[PDB]
């Protein structure tokens, strides 16, 4: 149902500015039935809990994240894929600037709630990746880095720009939505990462 | 200067570190963080005024241990080994500093609201400088041409995960920086990735 869709979005989009703003304790569903506009037991009927709320809110900026990754082939090549993977990151960090500090602030807290996620379907697709990596790797598409290592500087050095975008604008008086920082964000990192695990000789 | 009321003030930023680590800014209260201290309320107060001048001189410290190899640059210096050098120290201090990582973390996630002074300040002044520091190391040929801001920002970015975000770390690999083999593991490839991204080639 396209309905269906448009009520969990609004929800989802209203709790997302609520905990950001509020934080999880904080946050009553109320509020967020407020602000989706719609009632408390038509949000409950899809979430029936604060819980199941913020954990379907950092579900979506997860799936977000990890497209591009989910999308990795065999026979993609190695480096243009991972340049347009850093590329799509830095988006996210630009446009969904909110979510990011949601998830990191619940990674903070020791994940109290996002464990479910990150021990199973997150371990089971980043296993499912790094082989693949690794066969990039082990027939000199690119060269020796470990693959869960080359995955998390990705994801440290453009979430980075969301997170600690306070001392980035304090450092260099720009900020993501700054078109030619922005593109000077893009080319740097990639520049940095592909070329250290561009194959050598 | 004494060191004994040096020793006194590090025993008190030391136990407001792990107090507003376990119950954030708000939450704690002076104290609990003199009880803990092993110090009564007045001497704290003694050497400082609020918990907001606490909390401040708290992330000062962290700042310093942080920044210390990176205010040691010299432009004589080997440019990649002491690079090299940097990332070690930063992936040191994530293993056996992780609470004040997670502390300068939350305040950032924050807005930087009391922080944000040092940043625009004193730290700004050190980046410029260390930046054009190694702009110089570029225009000499001793590093592939790369910016020097994103450079730092992605030593600091790649060190800092595996504290900030330990649990997906964890959760992903199944260790911490606290395994032996798993730590130089991490060393050696975040390592790679930034000195081979960076080497002159030529
Ligand atoms: O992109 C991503 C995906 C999962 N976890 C993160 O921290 N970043
Ligand atoms: O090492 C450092 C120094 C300043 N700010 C950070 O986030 N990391």
């Amino acid at each position: 149902s396209r309905a269906v869709s448009a009520k969990k979005k609004a929800i989802l989009s209203a709790a997302l500015d609520t905990f950001s703003q509020f934080g999880f304790h904080g946050t009553r569903l109320e509020q967020i039935a407020e602000l989706a506009g719609v009632s408390k037991t038509n949000l409950l009927y899809y979430f029936p809990s604060k819980e199941a709320l913020y954990i379907a809110v950092l579900r979506q900026i997860l799936d977000i994240w990890l497209a591009p990754l989910k999308a990795f082939r065999e026979d993609f090549a190695p480096l243009a894929a991972i340049k347009e993977y850093i590329r799509l990151k830095l988006e996210v960090s630009r446009d969904y600037p909110q979510a990011s500090r949601l998830f990191c602030m619940e990674m903070l807290a020791g994940a109290p709630l996002l464990m479910d996620e990150l021990t199973g379907d997150l371990k089971a697709l980043i296993d499912e990746k790094s082989a693949l990596i690794a066969g990039w790797v082990k027939s000199g598409k690119l060269a020796p880095i470990d693959p869960q290592h080359l995955i998390f500087m990705i994801w440290a050095s453009t979430q980075h720009y969301a997170d600690f975008a306070p001392q980035v604008e304090a450092v260099t008086g720009a900020t993501l939505r700054d078109e030619v920082f922005f593109n000077q964000t893009v080319e740097n990192v990639q520049r940095i990462i592909i070329e250290g695990i561009r194959p050598r000789h």
